[PDB]
């Protein structure tokens, strides 16, 4: 197969961080078998955003991961019907986010319906003060917990002033079709970068590379 070597990506995100409402559109392309995707984002409502764009970026699809023969590829096996994921982001100073994405496919295009909710960021903290620089590359640990494919990673935002701001991610992943078989435990190495932006991060180009491995 359903998945082509070059696929298009359409996205809308709605959400709310610390009471601030926003709507963000994405248009992108990627190479599912190479583990590569990029996306052009445009803030449609609520700009300029009063918080660090970086908290959002991992919400803007593990289909775009290079999987070896010897690990079951749950994501590419979910198409054409698709899959959903739910994520919690627990930051070290008490900020919490819940994000979800329902992913479908029509022809050569993935469609993404994303919701992003955050609360409890301190007003003087690096998120609300816009002090973040980038996510460090990391490794997602994939396993099965009570029948549900689960990915954990301890993430780190580099801040100005050479300190890191830590976040624990937990994602659950669910195929829409009954009986897509679950994989065994494995790892996914990943890196996400902002390639370019304008002044207030109303237009942003994003890139991710991800590779599955067994350790």
């Amino acid at each position: 197969s359903a998945i082509k070597p070059d696929m298009k990506i359409k996205l809308r995100m709605e959400g709310n961080v610390n009471g601030h409402h926003f709507v963000i559109d994405g248009d992108g392309t990627g190479k599912p078998f190479e583990g590569k995707q990029s996306m052009d984002l445009e803030v449609k409502e609520g700009g300029p955003l009063p918080f660090a764009f970086d908290i959002l970026t991992t919400a803007f699809n593990r289909v775009f991961a290079k999987y070896p023969d010897n690990i079951q590829d749950y994501f590419k096996q979910s198409f054409p019907k698709g899959y959903s994921w739910e994520r919690s982001l627990t930051f070290e100073d008490g900020g919490i986010c819940i994000a979800r994405n329902d992913i479908t496919m029509e022809g050569d295009t993935f469609y993404n319906k994303v919701r992003f909710y955050g609360t409890n960021f301190p007003a003087n903290g690096p998120v609300m003060q816009k002090k973040t620089l980038k996510w460090e590359p990391s490794t997602e640990k994939m396993y099965v917990r009570d029948g549900v494919l689960t990915g954990d990673v301890e993430m780190a935002l580099l801040l100005e002033g050479n300190a890191h701001y830590r976040c624990d991610f937990r994602t659950t992943y669910k195929a829409k079709e009954k009986g897509v078989k679950l994989p065994g435990a494995h790892f996914v190495d990943h890196c996400i970068e902002i390639l370019s932006h304008d002044k207030d991060y109303n237009k942003v180009k994003l890139y991710e590379h991800a590779v599955a491995h067994s350790g």
